[PDB]
């Protein structure tokens, strides 16, 4: 009995995201919004025989969309095309995020905002600074959705074990690999830090360990390449988004998350153990990081810093490389709002 | 565990259908095929952390797609769109289904073939007559997926009870309404026959009963209008197709179906109780109809005619209207192949 709003519901990620949300038993009302086509998508989903009402809204009805929404998912954004650089992509997506998050601050300021659009590293700071200007920022209620990195880590860990030690590989369940790997950091390239917490599995991977790390880090490129440079992960991104959203929704329902060490990109200074986590990643002013979180009533109430205590030596070096680049991605987002 | 192939995986229905199949615990390998883009969607999907291996294939690689496939879903087709007549759609889909079913006959002749392409009423006969010419027709292995009509009936029964009297409406779970409604007949307009098997819900509907029947029959039209002409159901059809497939997959693993009186459009003369079904619908030569099926090892082994035994008077009229129209649709399909 959570009301969920999806902003950007007609897009490549948004459609399958809206479908997976419609299937959740934790949702009572699903409201879909987009500048185009959301009413028809809503109507199509409304035929599905699960116990949630689903309505889509036209471009002028964002207030009806958001009214009393407890959770707001934002996969809105512009897709890559000829003549649009990564910096154009950034600037248009930053304008979209600014505008959507402003609307949340106006029409549903108590909502948990789950930012799915990319680049997360910069767009989450944009969301936070947009809300601070408005006096509507609650640190536990803004989460960058980084879960696709964990999902990839769980899948590739098993793929590399199959390839390397078939007997150990055959023993693994891709759906429970979160017990053995945790992914922290940012959401792009070398900001992504996969931490295998079971050292026997690091042993079993042998010389595939670095290939594994590279593959989780550059997973998105593998799809962009598989799609001839024309698109990126849509379906797996919608999957990872809905899986994270479900963990958030379970917390309204007094249920423990199914994912061990579930991570999200969050505002460290405003959250319990955030200071400790800044100390552990070796940068005392770094404002954002994806780390394990504890949810209560849909809100992040503290950061679990366990994983950072027990880091291997090589993991320490990944963390340092990530932090360097993440500081600049954070500042690029901050300066979009602060100028 | 089960190998599944999807032919037409890149489309409107195909993509989210492929996503939902990727999530199934009954699937060991998922192979995706289309005239464009299947490699890239398969690769996207392959990052999802569920145990199936998922690979997409280029337009020249249907043999590799089909090789040792147990279940083949065919959401391939041309959907409704302005400027296309009913007859244009039939002819374009007929050729697509003939060609794909030929390829099943050649490369995976033991597969269960689930036709999602519309119009089901005519395209399933085309699939059957195509297989018959090749000597590769097994009656229990060719099913028209009509399941969206049951999905709509379960949804709309709850929505209409919720207006007529909230007290009974609220006691309903959409997800288990198949205990109270079964849909039979064909898959278009007035071929569609919703049978409320609980008489006390019929009572509670009062003069919404005819509105309910009509909404189930014309659900397709409702989405086309909500999408302003731009196709019909995509996401709800992917949901319905995945649900049906799952009942098929479940039967390989010796497990009871979760859907009471699950229906599909099947070839009556090749199946146990099909002669009895023909007599009950009042046409001793009708070759196809959508009725509750019993599955064993992914194949229909009998038809359950219970629902036809105690039809209301008014249900009797729906059945008679549907059979008239069905006979024509079936004969249109058969003539496509038989010239
Ligand atoms: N069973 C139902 O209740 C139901 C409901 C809705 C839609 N449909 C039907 O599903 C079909 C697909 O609809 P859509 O909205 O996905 O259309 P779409 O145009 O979005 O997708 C169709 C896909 O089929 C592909 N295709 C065409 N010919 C092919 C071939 N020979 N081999 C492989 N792929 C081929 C196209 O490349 C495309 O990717 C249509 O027939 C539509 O009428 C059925
Ligand atoms: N200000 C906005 N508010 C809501 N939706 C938006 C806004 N700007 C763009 N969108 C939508 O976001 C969606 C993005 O989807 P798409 O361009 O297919 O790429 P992807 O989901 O892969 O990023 C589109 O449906 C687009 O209309
Ligand atoms: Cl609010
Ligand atoms: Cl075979």
């Amino acid at each position: 009995m959570v009301k969920v709003a999806i902003l950007g519901a007609s897009g490549g990620v948004g459609q399958p995201l809206s479908l997976l949300l419609k299937l959740s038993p934790y949702v009572s009302e699903l409201a879909l919004y987009d500048i185009r086509a959301a009413e028809g998508i809503g109507k199509d989903l409304s035929h599905i025989n699960t116990n949630s009402s689903c309505v889509g809204y036209d471009k002028d009805s964002i207030e009806n969309t958001l009214s009393n929404a407890q959770v707001v998912l934002i996969p809105a954004g512009v897709p890559r095309k000829p003549g649009l650089t990564r910096d154009d992509l950034f600037k248009m997506n930053a304008g979209i995020v600014k505008s959507l998050v402003t609307a949340v601050g106006k029409f549903a300021p108590n909502a948990r905002i789950l930012v799915i659009s990319n680049p997360v590293n910069s767009l989450v700071p944009i969301a936070v600074e947009t809300l601070k200007k408005m006096g509507k920022f609650k640190p536990g209620n803004v989460m960058g959705v980084t879960n696709l990195d964990l999902v990839r880590a769980e899948t590739f860990l098993v793929d590399y074990l199959m390839l390397k030690n078939p007997k150990i590989g055959q023993e693994q369940d891709k759906t429970t690999m979160h017990r053995k790997v945790t992914v922290i950091g940012g959401h792009s390239g070398e900001t992504i830090i996969p931490i295998i917490t079971d050292k026997s599995l690091v042993f079993q991977l042998d010389k595939q360990y670095e290939h594994f790390i590279h593959r989780v880090q550059f997973g998105g490129d593998e799809i962009v390449k598989a799609k001839q440079g024309a698109g990126s992960a849509t379906l797996s991104m919608a999957f990872a988004g809905a899986k994270f959203a479900e963990e958030v929704l379970r917390s309204f329902h007094n249920e423990k998350p199914e994912t061990e060490s579930l991570s999200a990109f969050v505002y460290l200074p405003g959250l319990k153990n955030g200071k400790k986590a800044q100390q552990l990643v070796g940068d005392n002013s770094i404002e954002y990081f994806s780390l394990p979180i504890v949810l209560r009533n849909g809100s992040v109430v503290s950061i679990d810093t366990s994983v950072l205590e027990k880091l291997s030596p090589r993991e320490e070096q990944l963390v340092n490389t990530a932090v360097k680049e993440l500081r600049k991605n954070i500042e690029k987002g901050k300066s979009f709002i602060l100028d």
